[PDB]
């Protein structure tokens, strides 16, 4: 059995099992995060061990647990206890969703507060908003949620239509009381509705839209086999599921002729946080880590066949634990599928006579995820070129506020009276390289300009310059698009027939970097949005960009620290850690529900294959 | 009949008619350009006069003419004989592809070149290739074109593998004399084929590609009316085509509830260019000005169902002339179609219980040309979200040389002694902007990063900040990635229900401009490369941003001259004029022949509705 198989429901509940008899999962015990560890380096050969990593938080206020055991074998590998005040608290559960409204609903500062507004508490939702780490003294070791207030009219309606502006309350989940209610000044509620199925607000649908039918007759080009392990088009890779990241890639490697040449060992999405760019007492303090605070895997979608994944789709179903680990399957969780993807490669040559059309491909493969107001698509693509892509589709519901009588430098009008704070979506692509196997580096690139001259008596010259990353010291990478810079992964024992070392460019968008001032709280809990590209040396428990456990961490932990050992990675197993983010000036187009915007990165072969690669494509039928 | 319809062949034939009549069009006279010209502003209301307008070469010396002719009227409206060591030589001709080579074939310094290479003048293939403008004093006023060799093996060999490296030659195409014959030293020719049909190089094709059926059972939801008006999806405009800008967009405007709204009055690539980076004198003179100076509009591929187009394809089968005045149909050389587009716009929302997943879908113009070695596809993409945006598709087989034996700063090795030099891609593209009309301006986006302190405690804030581009002199803009930088175009007298003015922002790729040194005579010829952004008054004579003659002109000519005009933009009918490239440094997977790369930018309404626009969209059947 490939030891990068999914988790099984029977995994599930073995680790339950083995924490149970360990002592370690009594009734007072919730799981907060449950995965499989990935293989170590080097254990290909032989006997499987899958081990598996579990944080356990504890409702009665004993200190939580981080425990990895061993399914294989029975066993506890580790337990260690954790002083969340100085390694931070677990993530969010997902029973603490309604636990903030249901304690604010008896506080009488809280009714107080909704009474001077004429709201019904009964009315009155409240979000549940990760914490983050400021001046409050009271909150360190403490499990905090904050809450900021939505009407909803009704039971179908959407609150997001009525944010409660002027009032932000503090939560200590654990010991279940109201630590603060802050009321800064009545806002009006925002009286428009949001309801995107209201025919009031639609207006008659379209009759318009016919239909497009996308069927594949013979089936799909892609092989499914050992539960996760894709075969397509010279691709060969394990689809992998955490719920922390969601859809993970292992292996991807490509047949060339009769070798399977490795290209990335592990790829995923790290981490990604929505910093708030609104000054504001009220909203001030928001800074969402989707993964590493909530997990976003945890939330992903059931996707509907024809709605959610048009064409020939072949699902995978994850599976995860509940907060008790039992095992629960997220049912068609993640799509796969092939699409066209127009031309690939043509010419029409007068000379010769031949005139050649070939068309491309791409393998899809992708989940979509809601994490209360927003809604992401992750979509990784592989081309017959070798193209390797990821891309975000942001969608769902923008965060609102008030918008101030006075307008603001910080926010947009979407509605009369609505408001919609400026924020970005800033991921990180953890991409464990293994270019031809696993001795790579890293250089960047830069176009050069040439000075009009001698050798140069036109001034047309221009060229390239590449630098070798030496170490992590010198790892710390910003975008430069003028110079159309770039990062070359290459495999510098591995020449193609042309004696150049093979390798993979990356081609980032070079969109801004996390905008919040060098000294904010989040600039040093999200140290890794401020620059566009970091390399690593590989370590089996370097995972995160931002650390193991996010949520209400001081700051510092992840890269910053990492990339401070200083290790030699000219040649050597390494990891680059990508930045790239929306930054959202959100516009009235965007409400009620806003139209999907995109984000990404692609890397294409340089030189890592002898001449093109799908010269052996056919002629279309 | 909409005075934007495409050009009949009716309408060709009456031009040579009354050319003929005039006493212009004698059998000495080759037409270079023909194109209907667009209605003036104003006349919608009333009475048809379809221009055209004409460049006549003439083959005995005598000089060339630019007539325009009333084809309504029968009439001439004007005729100017050009002096092209002024204004520039007339676009190239296809007649003088072959004559390039033809004369090559018995002079006796080319025979001698390629005597010491022992290579079969039967079998040396030449490029004829723009000439420029430089040392020679020889070429002024005259119309000269410059070769290279390529070796053809065979008839059906690819002979770009074959570049015949140390050797130019350039000749007058009028008097059919060879001016030049420079042989800077021997070269091994490449001895490996680059046929990409060939068994022996693709390996046996792949079995493994199943069959993809994308069909509309009802057919398409456009409708195509007056030969060219499209309607879909709320989208209006006609399809215009032109032999020197190929497919051009009029009229691009939205059915918002009962109004129509425009958006962009004229949408075009209105200059093309590509400047080599090699400093070898063999090469350093070379810039194909593909829309000026070759006229991509005339190479416009027949473009095959299921092929080039899959799915429900309609087709325009453009009219242009021949160098007779005839009329000759480019069959199939646009492709219509309306493609699906993933997620528009997906939330599942906990509160209301409600979720909700609709799909995009995307109306597709395309014409695919093939100018040499060189293959492009222009693609025009209407989203249902009021998103427009342009793509291209470079492909076809990278243009050749020697790779030096000590390698190169300027050049990429592909195979055994092949190289091919560095060079850009680099379009402009014109947008003669209607944001909800002609009344409009344009401001600069930025980012703007606020410093942590008093108003911005915790450092979080961050805000933008829009500078109007008041007059032509302001209007010269260059791109900012790190700070987010982006165009908007405004109607300042057209607000929408939040009071706030209505536009539409331009989201570029932020690539690199034209690398060449100022003083070049590239960086003259083609100054519009040097910029991301100009911004010009209309004016029905500013077409191009290189002027209307380039072939051989001195430089200065077109956008530099129109902006020094210093005229006001603000609130008023103007033209954004968006340069954008491609940077190529080729790969060893570029060769034989190249997958495609693409490059291209999008316009995104922002606060041009009062909500989404797709609200109406239903749930997908
Ligand atoms: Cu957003
Ligand atoms: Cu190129």
């Amino acid at each position: 059995a490939s030891p990068f198989r999914l988790a099984s429901a029977g995994e599930i509940s073995e680790v339950q099992g083995i924490l149970r008899t360990a002592g370690l999962l009594g009734p007072e015990k919730r799981i907060a995060y449950l995965g499989v560890l990935d293989p170590a380096r080097g254990a290909g050969s032989e006997a499987e061990d899958r081990r598996f990593r579990v944080f356990i938080h504890d409702v009665s206020g004993a200190r939580p647990q981080e425990v990895t055991v061993s399914v294989t074998n029975g066993t506890v590998i580790s337990a260690v206890e954790l002083d969340t005040a100085a390694t931070g608290e677990l993530p969010v559960l997902e029973e603490e969703f309604e636990v903030v409204e249901q304690l604010l609903a008896t506080d009488e500062r809280w009714l107080k507060a909704l009474a001077a507004r004429n709201l019904d508490v009964s009315k009155v939702r409240v979000a549940p908003l990760s914490a983050g780490v400021f001046e409050y003294a009271e909150e360190r070791g403490r499990r905090i949620l904050r809450g900021l207030a939505f009407v909803q009219d009704f039971p179908e309606d959407s609150a997001w239509a009525h944010p409660v502006d002027g009032l932000v309350a503090y939560v200590d989940v654990v010991s279940k009381e109201v630590t603060r209610v802050i009321d800064t000044g009545v806002f009006p509620v925002p009286a428009e509705h949001g309801n995107y199925t209201d025919p009031e607000l639609t207006g008659p649908l379209r009759t318009t839209q016919k239909p497009i039918s996308i069927t594949q007759p013979e089936g799909p080009s892609f092989t499914v086999t050992g539960g996760n392990h894709i075969e397509w088009e010279k691709w060969s890779l394990d689809v992998g599921f955490d719920v922390r990241e969601g859809v993970v890639l292992h292996n991807i490697a490509f047949r060339d002729g009769d070798r399977l040449r490795p290209i990335i060992n592990r790829a995923s999405i790290a981490e990604m946080v929505v910093p708030y760019g609104d000054p504001s007492p009220i909203r001030s303090w928001q800074n969402y880590f989707d993964t590493g605070e909530y997990l976003v895997g945890q939330y992903a979608n059931s996707l509907e066949l024809g709605c959610d994944c048009l064409g020939d789709i072949t699902y995978l179903s994850p599976v995860i634990s509940d907060a008790f680990g039992n095992p629960r399957e997220i049912r068609n969780g993640i799509c796969m599928h092939e699409e066209d993807w127009g031309i690939l490669a043509k010419h029409s040559d007068l000379w010769s006579g031949i005139n050649y059309t070939r068309r491309n491909r791409r393998m899809v493969i992708s989940f979509f995820t809601t994490i209360g107001n927003y809604d992401y698509g992750f979509y990784w693509y592989l081309y017959l070129d070798g193209t390797i892509e990821f891309e975000a589709k942001a969608t769902g519901v923008v965060f609102t506020s008030a918008f101030p009588e006075g307008g603001s430098d910080n926010i947009s009008q979407l509605a009369p009276g609505l408001g919609a704070p400026f924020h970005q979506h800033i991921f990180s692509a953890r991409l464990d390289m293994a270019i031809d196997g696993f001795t790579n580096r890293v250089e960047e690139e830069d176009v050069v300009r040439q000075t009009m001259g001698p050798g140069n008596e036109r001034g047309n010259a221009f060229s390239r310059k590449r630098t070798v990353l030496t170490r992590e010291s010198e790892a710390v990478r910003e975008a430069d698009a003028r110079t159309g810079r770039t990062w070359i992964i290459s495999n510098p024992e591995s020449k193609n027939r042309l004696n150049e070392p093979v390798g993979y460019k990356l081609h980032a968008h070079n969109q801004p970097t996390l905008l919040a001032d060098p000294g904010s709280s989040i600039a040093r809990r999200a140290a890794f949005a401020t620059k566009d590209l970091w390399v690593t040396r590989y370590a089996d428990d370097e995972r995160y960009p931002t650390g193991d456990f996010v949520n209400q961490h001081s700051g510092g932990a992840g890269l910053p620290s990492y990339i401070a050992q200083d290790r030699d990675i000219d040649g050597q197993d390494i990891v680059v850690w990508h930045t790239f983010g929306l930054t959202h000036f959100p516009r009235v187009e965007d409400w009620p529900i806003m139209p999907v915007d995109t984000v990404g990165f692609k890397l294409r072969p340089e030189g890592f294959f002898d001449r093109s690669p799908v010269l052996d494509v056919p002629a279309n039928p």
